[PDB]
DNA sequence: CATGAATCCTTCCCCC
DNA sequence: GGGGGAAGGATTC
């Protein structure tokens, strides 16, 4: 089997560059601004000019403006970014369409019934890698392996703009040589959990007993990664259904009164209702991030589906609920609706 | 100073 | 005991 992974590159400051190729060549950050003060908010990315002095996500609009303060600061739209991954993907479909959307940035494409060797996938690669460019105007990367997880590394190792193939051979080394915490679906967390079992290596799975294992990360996150290090790992591709849909928003100051709140729990419900278009949704959840970033969330299931006048008056039902549980402040407020028909 | 969602986990609860 | 399913939270990208 033959997959082929592929990631754009710092893209929705790419797709600024794009709109507005002035650009190109100045440092760019794309960032959320909340609005509590004067450029509070976060990065959400920037360009790799931006990336060399230490600018990337997560990080602190204010801070990212002590380093750089002559880079360009342009405020997140998002609904653009959709529309344009959404066109590259058509692009990717009629290359073959057994194909998985991860996220907005970022899919899988099985080309087993296309290519038959990786010296014609790489070839796969670039045609799709210039198709892109010369359509969209779009540098991605790609990543070539027998499975989705190793592309997905292939990718990650040839950032930015390249293209990589990790041979059904060099597999073996990296199950020896790359460390674990580069491994997709371990995070900082689980990474530091493993470190603390002396597993720094995805080999040292199977020193350990698999049910020390479990019970310290989960079976399925287990499960995972054995069958990666032992090499049985060969889960599919398929196309992904959406499963929910909702919005969340930051308020102007942290509260506990209801009457300030609800309005701010009103736009997140009207815009997560104009998301929905025409699916409808049996449950419900309310969610609040705490004064000191901690999240609450408290929901409920019908029978049935749930109108725009039944939401309104639930979601008051449920932050009152949160209200009385958890005593502290609610920085942010908002609304998920799950479970459609 | 810190801005959408899938999947997993743990804890209940109902019940046969 | 174990199936079935809900809630709330944990974790990843
Ligand atoms: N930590 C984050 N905070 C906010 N937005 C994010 C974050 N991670 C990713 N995104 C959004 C913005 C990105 O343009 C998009 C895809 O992310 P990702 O592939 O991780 O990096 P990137 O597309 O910015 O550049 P690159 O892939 O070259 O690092 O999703
Ligand atoms: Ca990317
Ligand atoms: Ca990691
Ligand atoms: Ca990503």
């Amino acid at each position: 089997m033959i997959v082929l992974f592929v990631d754009f590159d710092y893209f929705y400051a790419q797709v600024e560059e794009v709109l507005n190729p002035s650009l190109k060549g100045k440092p760019v950050v794309v960032c959320v601004f909340s609005g509590r003060f004067e450029d509070s908010g976060a990065v959400a990315t920037a360009n790799y000019e931006a990336r060399k002095f230490g600018v990337k996500a997560g990080i602190p609009i204010v801070e990212a403006k002590k380093i750089l303060p002559n880079a360009v600061y342009l405020p997140m739209r998002k609904e653009v970014y959709q529309q344009v991954s959404s066109r590259i993907m058509n692009l990717l479909r009629e290359y073959s369409e057994k194909i998985e959307i991860a996220s907005i940035d970022e899919a899988y494409l099985d080309i087993s019934d296309k290519v038959r060797d990786y010296r014609e996938a790489y070839n796969l690669g670039l045609e799709i890698k210039n198709k892109i460019l010369e359509k969209e105007k779009i540098t991605v990367t790609v990543g070539i392996s027998k499975n989705k997880v190793f592309a997905k590394i292939a990718a990650d190792m040839a950032k930015p703009n390249g293209i990589k193939v990790i041979d059904d051979e060099e597999v073996k080394r990296l199950i020896r040589e790359l460390d674990i915490a580069d491994v997709p679906g371990i995070g900082n967390i689980t990474a530091e959990k493993l470190k603390k079992l002396g597993i720094n290596k995805l080999v040292d799975t199977l020193s350990i007993e698999f049910d020390k294992l479990k019970g310290m990360i989960g079976e399925a996150k287990a499960k995972y990664l054995i069958s990666l290090a032992r090499d049985e790992y060969n889960e599919p591709i398929r196309t992904r259904v959406r499963k929910s849909i909702g919005r969340i928003v930051t308020m102007k100051r942290n509260s506990r009164n209801l009457e300030e709140i609800k309005p701010y729990l009103f736009r997140a419900i009207e815009e997560s209702y104009y998301k929905l278009d025409k699916r409808i949704p049996k449950a419900i959840h309310v969610v609040a991030v705490t004064e000191d970033l901690d999240i609450v969330s408290r929901g409920r299931t019908f029978p049935h589906g749930i109108s725009k006048e039944t939401a309104y008056s639930e979601s008051v039902k449920l932050l009152q609920k949160i209200l009385e549980e958890d005593e502290r402040k609610i920085r942010r407020i908002g609304v998920r609706f799950s479970k459609f028909i």
